[PDB]
């Protein structure tokens, strides 16, 4: 009596894979602000 | 003075045997909207 889920782990498992593309592409806009965060501090310091 | 009522018990014997046969079918054709019941609540849950 069961019914045809195998267009389940197809539809999530191609979801999953594009929440780490697009998290990626985040940890590379927040690096940004870490390296001019601390070339801040040596113009600061000198 | 009996009229022979013989024909009466194998007529409903076989008659009430084909209730149970088509009482079979329909349990059988209710849970596929009660196991689809409860698998449309874990995808709206998630």
């Amino acid at each position: 009596g069961v019914i045809d889920t195998s267009a389940v782990e197809s539809a999530i498992t191609d979801g999953q894979g594009d929440m780490k593309a697009i998290g990626g592409y985040i940890v590379g806009a927040l690096v940004i602000l870490a390296v001019a965060g601390l070339i801040y501090s040596m113009l600061r310091k000198a």
